[PDB]
């Protein structure tokens, strides 16, 4: 009983999905891209040519959903790396010590983990994915939405889906400020933090001794310093390669060209591990860049009106700059808020509004770790009303840069630190008493001088061939 309809077949579409067929009968996924039989990239998701680093807190919520889906990523290549053991990571601080794990990430293609989503997601038989399907308009007023139209691309012939709920998950480019003006509803508050970030990434062929149990390398740009902020990442992917992803602010973007992007590696952020590491690697694409980078957000929970029967969660709500690495993580967050909404409120009017709600509260510790470390960029052009980001945003900043210092040579700060980063804690955590009394007890390791490879990670990195 009950039908949803899902608007968009990619991360937040499919995990919403799986989540909403144990709710209704049917769930309807309308997406007007083209969808791959195998772990390839689709224009749909222009992003998955870029390093995706998904977080412990986005990677429990999708193997709750649908569970068994991490053993069968790590089945097909993905990475398990421990966080912080498994990173060599130059934070704007220095070096992280390697502290046993506490939390941990998922390292593989974005075009693998979409893939396996979706087929695990897509073994429920009441969930049907349309292709090449676009969306005319939702059905109903302003009042209550009660469908969608939708065009069938190859014939070009229209009907509606009915729906008691439709959820729109079509991404950071979602036609749903078009679809909700022609629907009768009020503008939105748009927020963004734009610090003018550029993505450039190359893949590599990794040293074949060094294809398993690689760390995750990120360089770090220094947020408190006025001068661009560059990052470079390398991760481990599936199938022996590196993706490697490096970025810069307004003033310090990466150039396009090949040539450039190992230079930039090297020279253009605060150490050039990164750049030592892809020398050891061999290249496979060029360079591909993307602005895809600023932070926005529609602030559909606070509209005066909304419409029973329709809730926006993912990208098309809340965007965030990618070198967080938080984008998945929130959606997944935004789901089982949906979910939690639902078991509250089953579908009583109401339900569309406290779900749009328990959303914006689910996205916003993404927000602010993302927005109060960008807003501070030389260029950084904001629109934004929240005195968290302004007024007394020098006073959150001093507190975190003194929690981000500290995390990088006490374990128990760095526990906390970690747990909030991987969207495992809320942001609250951090003032814990236990939590601060570490800070104030200050390091327990010396910084370290060099990167902290181990022997047995280097050592991998040569093949040792030509040596009889
Ligand atoms: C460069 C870059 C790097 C990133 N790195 C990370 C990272 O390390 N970690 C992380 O967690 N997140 C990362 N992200 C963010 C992550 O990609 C997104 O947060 C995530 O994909 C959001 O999922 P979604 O389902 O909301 O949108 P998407 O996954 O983009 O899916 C949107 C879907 O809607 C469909 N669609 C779009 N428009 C329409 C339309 N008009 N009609 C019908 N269908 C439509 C598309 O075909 C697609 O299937 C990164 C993003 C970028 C750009
Ligand atoms: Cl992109």
């Amino acid at each position: 009983t009950r039908s949803a309809v899902v608007l968009g077949g990619g991360m937040a579409g499919m995990l919403v999905s799986s989540m909403l067929a144990r709710h209704v009968g049917s769930v309807t996924v309308i997406d007007r891209d083209a969808f791959p039989a195998g772990p390839d990239l689709r224009k749909g998701v222009p992003q998955a040519r870029h390093a995706h680093i998904l977080w412990s807190g986005g990677a429990r919520i999708v193997e709750e959903l649908l569970p068994g889906t991490t053993d069968r990523l790590l089945g097909a290549g993905a990475h398990r790396i421990g966080i912080p053991d498994g990173q060599v990571s130059y934070t704007a601080y220095g070096w992280q010590h390697r502290f046993p794990e506490a939390q941990f990430m998922i390292a593989c293609s974005r075009a693998l983990l979409d893939w396996t989503v979706r087929e695990e997601t897509l073994r429920e038989e009441r969930i049907a994915l349309v292709e090449k399907t676009e969306v005319l308009a939702l059905l109903g007023d302003a009042g209550r939405v009660t469908g969608v139209r939708v065009r069938d691309q190859e014939s070009g012939e229209e009907r509606e889906v009915p729906a008691d709920l439709v959820v729109d998950t079509t991404g950071r480019g979602s036609p749903s400020k078009r679809l909700l003006a022609e629907l009768g509803l009020p503008a939105p508050e748009e927020e963004f933090v734009d610090s003018g970030m550029v993505y450039a990434t190359r893949l590599f062929r990794a040293p074949e001794a060094a294809a398993t149990n690689f760390p995750l390398v990120s360089v770090h740009a220094d947020h408190r310093a006025g001068r661009p902020g560059c990052n470079a990442v390398l991760m481990p992917i599936e199938d022996g390669r590196w993706i490697v992803t490096v970025s810069g602010t307004r003033g310090g973007e990466p150039p396009a060209d090949d040539e450039g992007f190992a230079r930039f590696a090297r020279d253009g952020v605060r150490h050039p591990l990164v750049g030592e590491l892809i020398a050891k690697a061999q290249p496979l694409t060029s360079v591909e860049r993307s602005r895809s980078t600023v932070n926005r957000r529609l602030h559909y929970d606070r509209l005066a009106t909304w419409p029973e029967g329709l809730v926006v969660l993912g990208d098309a709500v809340a965007a965030f700059n990618p070198v967080y690495g938080h984008g998945m993580s929130a959606a997944a967050h935004s789901v089982l808020a949906l979910r939690s909404q639902l078991g509250q409120r089953a579908f009583q009017p109401g339900l569309a509004r406290a779900a749009q709600r328990a959303i914006a509260v689910a996205v916003d510790d993404a927000w602010v770790l993302a927005t109060s470390h960008d807003i501070g960029y030389p260029g950084c052009r904001t629109q934004t009303r929240d005195p968290r980001l302004t007024r007394h945003a020098g006073e959150r900043q001093r507190v975190t840069d003194l929690v981000g210092l500290t995390a990088t040579r006490n374990q128990v700060v760095n526990r906390a630190a970690v747990a909030l980063n991987t969207l495992s804690a809320g942001m609250a955590s951090m003032q814990d008493p236990a939590v601060m009394a570490a800070v104030r007890r200050g390091p327990e390791v010396p910084a370290p001088t060099e990167p902290p490879l181990r022997p047995d990670e280097v050592a991998r990195l040569v093949s040792g061939a030509g040596v009889t």
